[PDB]
């Protein structure tokens, strides 16, 4: 259970967000929302489902992260929920919440 | 990987069951497809119900009349891993009566 800190954006300026590398994308997204909306009135906060999680990697472009996609580990009838470690998200990664 | 034969019925309309060979490792979706193809043998595609409009009902005197699905509250979990439900998951026995119910 390695902790990480994300540089979270709502898409200009990044905010630190404490997460674990074994958090699912859903779990990490909650934690990001908690920091990013802290100063936003209740009535102005979007529904989380209208946002996607976008990892803007340093050197290799942007990627939408989700709990289930073409990358998910499958073994016969079994499937693993995608985590931050699954995607190889490093400590200090810039991650944006973007219109879905 | 045990073969099973189900006693398959339609739940609407007026011993009535027809035999359907399945595998116990078939998903509910897969079992449903095999049940429709036997029950509706001879009936053109255009005269068959959309499969998504039917639920699979296992009429057990022991477990109850259960609606079976590929994914539900009973699905096996292990950490972050979830398994699709099969006939073996529900422990549907050989010769089980299973109905297709308008859904």
């Amino acid at each position: 259970y390695r902790p990480l800190t994300l540089n979270a954006l709502l898409a200009a300026q990044g905010v630190p967000v404490k997460v674990l590398d074994c958090d699912t994308i859903s779990q990490a997204k909650e934690k990001m929302l908690d920091q990013l909306y802290k100063g936003v009135p209740l009535t102005q906060r979007p529904d989380p489902r209208t946002l996607d999680v976008e990892w803007r990697s340093g050197v290799a472009g942007h990627l939408i992260l989700s709990d289930e996609d073409v990358t998910s580990e499958v073994q016969g009838l079994w499937r693993r929920l995608n985590t931050l470690q699954h995607y190889k998200v490093p400590d200090g990664a810039t991650v944006a919440l973007v219109p879905c």
